[PDB]
């Protein structure tokens, strides 16, 4: 735990024609574990997601946590981007976090997300809305130090 | 259906582009790729190659004002075998900005609808937003 | 490193005209190592003293504002930015007025400063895309030190 890059993939957010209230939330969970103080990366679907894995797993940071771009609409293609960045998949916690929001919000399962590792770096999909991206980082706060430990040797 | 996007950028990241590829897919496009491209010649060569493709829609970003380097207007006349006024002029009184000041054209190149847009995401949603009331009668009526 | 980009315009944030500036000053901080943002577009006088303290409290590593620098009544950035920052750096400010000469000697009619907030660089940039652009080239040679001297 120490250090992280958040993307929010938003084509109108990343034109500053629009709001981003899910980065400032990933933000401040980030400086509530022992990162800090990292300031969201907004960017377009598509290609630009790709860019901005790539830097971020080439910086070698720890955690890279992604919000939006992962539903079933035309232009929603951040799983895509992400898988292939990763080097492999996490199953199970892409699952929990689908699962954390469901009570609830039944269109939970309509999203792609994946989580994965790229080299020494854990990569989260959240969904693109403020209460999916807080119920998933509170799944992802139960596993968090066992996975950067597990990762690190 | 099939489409082009060439954003018009005097600095050649796109933030017009990947907005008018969005809109593209919800209205039965694409995934397009817009190609970003300098003023002039790259304007032209973007155009030419849209239309020998024979695509339904060419959607231009920019490069329509009254700057030294504006001539977006003029390559899409160059490539156009006739205008479609009303259709520009309703993509101007979308909106409402100093854009009076846009010179976009819009028109038909062979079987291929050309529209010119503002280089501003606002300009660009306004002009979409006009687009999205006559665009399968416009695509219909060049068949 | 991220960065805000404040540009400063009633008749921006009011949608009645767009914004040139930030997107311009956006491009530049990306070829410089900056990870970060959209620009965010307020309109004169309380609401830059708004978003400057936002963007402090936030903890960025620049902050980058453009307009309300001049002497008409309604500029108030210099008044908001002296506000919140700690301290000014007045050479910086004076070599982003010098920019501008001697093509546009009206250049030295920006009151802009700049200077330290906590950890935060901020800058005050003209409204013209050409008093930015001419900015920037100051930027260019002293970003990187001055970010690492803060540090
Ligand atoms: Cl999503």
């Amino acid at each position: 735990t120490r250090s992280a890059r958040i993307v929010v993939v938003s084509s109108r957010a990343a034109a500053g024609v629009y709001t981003d209230d899910c980065g400032p939330i990933i933000a401040g969970w980030l400086e509530q574990h022992g990162f800090s103080s990292v300031q969201p990366q907004v960017v377009a679907d598509g290609n630009p997601v790709g860019e901005a894995l790539h830097d971020a797993v080439n910086a070698g940071v720890d955690v890279i946590i992604t919000s939006g771009g992962t539903g079933i609409s035309p232009t929603d293609t951040t799983p895509e981007h992400t898988v292939a960045v990763l080097d492999y998949v996490i199953p199970g916690l892409a699952d929990a976090i689908r699962r954390s929001g469901l009570p609830k919000v039944p269109t939970s399962v309509l999203s792609r997300g994946v989580c994965g590792v790229a080299g020494r770096t854990l990569i989260i999909n959240l969904p693109g809305s403020p209460g999916g991206v807080r119920d998933g980082l509170g799944v992802l706060a139960d596993v968090l130090d066992h996975a950067l430990e597990q990762i690190a040797g």
